[PDB]
């Protein structure tokens, strides 16, 4: 659980350093290693469209394994700027590298929901 | 993670002790605390019917939160002897006590799938 980003109780991360101001630029969002182990082998991923406005705490897509369908819950309100199409196309990549090449989208934030540090999130997950 | 029972890579348990002969009695199945953490607050459970024959590794029911639907994958082949109507009627009970009052059903096993010890299952999930 990289201490270089922030996390949600719903097992996502957003690349705002904990304590930091929300950047004057697009920040990537993804799922945690704990979500990967929860889900199993990923088979389908549905992302918001580039240019859509999402809201913190609202369901804005899904990740899906052979056994589980799980809603993506936006860590931040804002406009979607990029989607990681390599991730959608080869969802096995998300499981390989959830904090790196497996990022799911980037958002330009106007607001953030409840965010946890890596320590707080690790603690919620018995780590 | 109670050391007294067996676990699957899909985040269930079954009350067969490590190295125990597959028993003459019915044994309980349920989900692990890792499963609960991942799912969130549970709002709906679908279990197999009493009298139904299930197959190890086959999807035999479902647990559901507001954000996730997740298939129950049978740890064991066998006949469903009993279901926890209490947990189906009050699924919050499952999050509160996944290894005790939150058990889901009991099965009379004729076979078992891949099972893991408490420690092996802990090691896969970094606990």
């Amino acid at each position: 659980i990289p201490g270089d980003r922030s996390y949600t109780a719903d097992h996502e991360w957003i690349d705002i350093a904990p304590g930091a101001a929300t950047p004057d630029g697009p920040v990537r969002v993804g799922i945690t290693s704990v979500a990967v182990e929860a889900l199993g082998d990923l088979v389908f991923v549905q992302l918001p469209e580039v240019g859509e406005t999402v809201s913190a705490g609202e369901s804005c897509g899904e990740v899906e394994s052979t056994k589980t369908v799980s809603d993506l819950i936006a860590p931040a309100s804002g406009q979607i700027v990029e989607v990681n199409t390599a991730a959608v196309d080869d969802p096995a990549t998300i499981a390989t590298d959830p904090y790196g090449a497996g990022w799911l989208y980037s958002v330009q934030p106007t607001a953030v929901g409840e965010l946890l540090t890596a320590s707080e999130y690790a603690g919620q997950n018995g780590l």
